[PDB]
């Protein structure tokens, strides 16, 4: 399954890792957590040659993020770098900024999903898109 990606980060050496280590500086643009949300995730991608959308990106970010805090951890970025470098046929959709679902996924809050009521999470459905 995803043993090629998860193991990828393990294949990287102190030097190879330094490539992405310093990259964060340009990605997060200087942060204490050293993480990047779906919004910024698009700015870092467009640099790799692919300028996808924040709505389509949040899809993988929500799955890659166990806590689904709405951001990407330093380690989470690695697995994405190996999984993306393989499937670069999904890079398209420039001139984008924010998306209803893009930011929504962040407001959802993995912890909020069960904050009030769960049955009230799939009660009102009108095409999420």
């Amino acid at each position: 399954g995803d043993d090629i990606y998860k193991a990828a980060v393990e294949q990287l050496t102190e030097e190879q890792k330094n490539e992405f280590k310093a990259a964060f500086d340009i990605f997060v643009l200087g942060a204490e957590d050293g993480c990047i949300s779906t919004k910024e995730l698009g700015k870092v991608m467009r640099m790799l040659g692919q300028n996808p959308t924040p709505e389509e990106l949040q899809e993988m970010i929500d799955e890659v993020d166990e806590d689904g805090s709405g951001t990407v951890d330093f380690d989470e970025f690695l697995v994405m770098m190996v999984r993306c470098m393989k499937d670069d046929s999904k890079g398209a959709g420039a001139g984008v900024r924010i998306s209803a679902d893009a930011m929504m996924q962040a407001l959802l809050g993995a912890r909020a999903k069960e904050s009030l009521d769960l049955r009230a999470h799939l009660k009102q459905v009108k095409k999420e898109d």
